[PDB]
């Protein structure tokens, strides 16, 4: 009985280890594989030095039973991430208790169904009205920030940006009305923190990899408590909207619109979806999009404002660009976001050096041959290291240098299409990319018009992976009103 399970395990690792025989790599500890380096602070930068020692790719082991091929070169990236192979179950299985089998984790033709269902929810006609909402939520955040700034001390902006991103996500895509944040929404935010802290730690800690053992550890119990808290939040948001649509005034109003917001699509009002969702399939897409359409943009906004603080020259250039575009308008219009070409460049360079998602994974369903002759069989595990990809010395002159002009029209024409993929690429790219970009542009444009941002030399951020890219100590900045 149990004997089979242990043998199925030991065969898999000789399979994975032999398929990577073509690929030299760093030294393994006998028990931990590479885990003792990965768990060290700064390990993203350690992986970068590895990519210079080993071109294209190198193996990566958490504790001797699971072995990934870390990849970080554009042809290698493209060979795999253009194909739609499944997400790595060893990594993505951990998601299930929390966000379930929603879009992120699915892989079948069921994935294509949901992707087809949900993609019109991020069409630009659905997005145009969100610009006003981004502005309102940002205004609330900035009024808080104005009070903190005139106290003269630096403070962590990450959490305030998150509360704002969560509120705006819910007003846009989950039907929440103008009421704004409630103490129960903050409960949810805190729980996401615990979920991503713990699940990242689980990814890196091979002893927690087996389901049965993990749910008996304090770690796993803490995770399940947070999963309940996340589910109490999403059950509420679902019941709230179903009930709001029982009102005859609101229900007729939604039908009139050609374009439906994301939660209303899932609820299949108008019968148009033609695909019937289980109660749990819908709970999972809500869980999924409630993690995804806000934790990442919080990382992005916050690392950007840090990059503005580090580089006042570019900060001031962006401040001037957005000042002219707004002119005398009350608030930015959707049409205005395309004019923000220099803000966009700086934002792209921010995402090169501080990718909001630094690492994603796949398990191949078919073999793949790489531009240099090497190859892998089906069954093998891939680790796309977006962090080291964006820092690759054969692709990026002076990789550690912040230079927005790398994303001018001129210096972009030649560039390889898989060199810069912070929203991934291929069939499993980010469904929310244009949502994020428009949100982040409105938020940061308004931030720079109302404050000048300085770093704090005594508390510079330190990089911390937590599924999204966070900081060990927050993002502490000084703010000057204007
Ligand atoms: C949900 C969701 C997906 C899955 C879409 C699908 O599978 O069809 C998605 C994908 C990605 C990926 C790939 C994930 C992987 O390889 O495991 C990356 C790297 C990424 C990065 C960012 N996303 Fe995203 N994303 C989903 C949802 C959202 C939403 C939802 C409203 C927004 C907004 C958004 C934004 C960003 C983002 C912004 C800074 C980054 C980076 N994503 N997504
Ligand atoms: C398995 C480690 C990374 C998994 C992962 C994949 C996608 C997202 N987000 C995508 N858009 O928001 C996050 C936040 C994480």
């Amino acid at each position: 009985a149990g004997f089979l399970k242990l043998l199925r395990l030991l065969l898999r690792r000789q399979r994975l280890a032999r398929a990577m025989d073509s690929f030299p790599g760093p030294p393994t500890h006998w028990l931990f594989g590479h885990a003792l380096e990965i768990q060290k602070t700064g390990s993203l930068d350690k992986v970068v030095t590895w990519t210079q020692q080993f071109p294209y790719a190198h193996p990566l082991w958490v504790g001797q039973f699971i072995g990934f091929l870390n990849i970080y070169e554009p042809d290698y990236a493209k060979a795999v991430y253009s194909r739609g192979d499944p997400k790595a179950p060893d990594v993505y299985d951990f998601f299930l208790q929390w966000i379930g089998k929603g879009l992120l984790v699915l892989d079948g033709p069921k994935w294509f169904q949901h992707r087809k269902l949900l993609t019109p929810g991020f069409h630009y006609d659905v997005l145009k009205p969100y610009v006003a909402i981004f502005a309102d939520s940002t205004r609330i955040m900035l009024e808080k920030w104005e009070k903190k700034a005139c106290e003269g001390k630096s403070f962590d902006i990450f959490s305030d940006v998150g509360h704002m991103a969560l509120d705006t996500l819910m007003k846009c895509t989950f039907g929440k009305g103008d009421s704004g944040l409630n103490h129960r929404d903050s409960s949810y935010y805190v729980a996401v923190s615990e979920l991503t802290l713990l699940m990242q730690q689980r990814i890196d800690s091979f002893q927690y990899h087996n389901d049965f053992i993990y749910w008996l550890t304090p770690h796993g119990r803490r995770f399940l408590r947070a999963c309940r808290a996340a589910h109490d939040h999403t059950d509420r948001v679902i019941r709230q909207r179903k009930a709001a649509l029982q009102d005859e005034k609101e229900r007729e109003k939604i039908q009139n619109r050609r374009h439906l917001d994301f939660l209303d699509i899932l609820l299949d009002v108008r019968g148009e979806s033609g695909v019937q969702l289980s109660d749990t399939d819908l709970r999972a897409e809500v869980d999924t999009f409630m993690f995804e359409g806000h934790d990442t943009t919080t990382s992005g906004i916050s690392w950007f404002l840090y990059c503005m603080a580090l580089y006042p020259e570019h900060q001031q250039r962006c401040r001037e660009e957005v000042r002219e575009i707004l002119g005398d308008q009350d608030s930015f219009q959707w049409e205005d976001l395309a004019k923000m070409t220099y803000l966009t460049m700086c934002m792209k360079e921010c995402f090169r050096l501080y990718p909001p998602v630094p690492q994603v994974y796949r398990q191949l369903s078919k073999p793949v041959s790489f531009v240099d002759g090497r190859s892998l069989p089906a069954g093998s595990l891939i680790s796309l290291h977006i962090y080291a990809l964006h820092r690759n010395s054969d692709v990026w002159p002076d990789p550690e240098v912040f230079d927005p002009l790398r994303f001018s029209p001129e210096n972009s024409s030649g560039r390889h299409p898989y060199a810069f993929i912070p929203f991934s690429a291929g069939p499993r790219n980010c469904i929310g990319q244009q949502f994020a970009m428009n949100e982040m542009k409105v938020v940061t444009a308004l931030c720079l018009l109302r404050f000048e941002f300085s770093v704090d030399p005594l508390r510079l951020p330190i990089k911390l992976p937590q599924l999204v890219l966070r900081s060990k100590n927050g993002i502490h900045l000084y703010l000057k009103p204007l």
